[PDB]
């Protein structure tokens, strides 16, 4: 099939561990301290991802920054939400960190995190799969509506790019139905509603001072803000 | 072309006037007080509109009022987009309300409403058409993600029946452009995030206390937080 589609595929990194610290009692600090812990660590892998996506780099390191600051939480939630998908009423933040709906009430997370499970529902009803999961990151990041954006023609380029790649893809793999890159497509508002909920609920955090954060993390955090 | 979208066209409401109180001084109360009472006219309007859409009246009152209840405020704000596309830096609330930049700081919305210029500066590149516009503002209603949907499969009629005659009508009239109808679905997460701006806000406004607020309008405001 599409060939950017095949491309995001093997450009896919690898899954990495959250390693919560055996030596901590369990409580709100600790699950926050590990996923901020955890999403600045991926931050750095997407970073390196992005680099790989076709036409990225050739964009400005201002632009690439200001789609990266815009999309980082959007791209995080898919993660979860897609290593979520053959899980039911749980959280695959990391193989090592599955969040059911006790532990998400320990972390002042229910709000947040049944907003993702119900990203994880729909997905799950159309049998989204890893093809369309590492193209929707990709779309995404470009369509992520920076306001900061220098070269405005050549994110446009981007996201029809990688809008053709979707289109692409499901002509050639869903010709049952020819609305799924749409409906694809229609999956976005709700991704970018619970990122935008999810950046507000770790500002806060970051505001109350009880919990470290790592210089990447709390940079995207504040260029949102 | 599309009978959807032509459909959408002749049920299009007429515009409605603000009619800011000339007796009473200009301030940020009276603005807002101003702009509350007209989105609750337009409430009263919207509620009419949408028993036009194809499919809509059949389904149950409760989940006819679940759609409206997540969809009410990007339905208010596309209005007002496209009613400013004509216009630069200013944002048609009404043809007796225009808000500038000056405006806008007064009554305490600059962020929203530059947020707002954000969305029509987009839809100007795009050359959003009428016929785009009202069938986004039945795409919007039919995928608002409300929580509480009871026939899922029948509101996923409707978005089916919508989003097929986004692509029937970009098909025939935008041949040019065989991705103008994605290019559409994809402006939709920034209508949700700035809907989403918009909805705490006045929220905030409601609990303060100090702006007057009617019934419809804080019953729309209350099914969202
Ligand atoms: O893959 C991750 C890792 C951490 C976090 C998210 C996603 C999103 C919610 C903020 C915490
Ligand atoms: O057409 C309208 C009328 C009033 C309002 C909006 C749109 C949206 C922002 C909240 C106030």
């Amino acid at each position: 099939y599409n060939k950017i589609v095949s491309h995001l595929l093997v450009a896919e990194p690898e899954k990495i561990y959250a390693m919560p610290d055996p030596t901590v009692p369990d409580s709100d600090i600790k699950a926050l301290t590990t996923l901020c812990d955890l999403a600045d660590r991926e931050l750095v892998v997407i970073i390196g991802w992005a680099k790989h996506i076709p036409g990225f780099s050739t964009l400005s390191l201002a632009d690439q920054m200001s789609l990266l600051q815009s999309a980082w939480m959007e791209i995080l939630i898919l993660g979860v939400v897609y290593r979520s998908l053959s899980f039911e009423d749980e959280l695959v933040y990391a193989d090592d960190y599955i969040m059911d709906e006790d532990q998400s009430k320990l972390a002042g997370l229910l709000d947040l995190n049944n907003a993702i499970l119900q990203l994880v529902k729909k997905y799950k009803s159309m049998k989204l799969e890893k093809e369309e999961f590492v193209t929707l990151k990709a779309i995404a990041l470009a369509n992520s509506d920076s306001m900061h954006i220098e070269d405005v023609e050549a994110v446009q380029k981007l996201q029809d790019v990688l809008h053709e790649a979707l289109q692409d893809y499901e002509a050639g793999q869903h010709m049952e139905d020819p609305r799924r890159a749409g409906k694809m497509l229609m999956t976005l508002p709700l991704l970018r509603q619970t990122s935008t909920k999810a950046v507000q609920h770790f500002y806060n955090i970051k505001l109350e001072g009880k919990v470290p954060m790592h210089k990447l993390f709390l940079e995207m955090l504040e260029a949102k803000v």
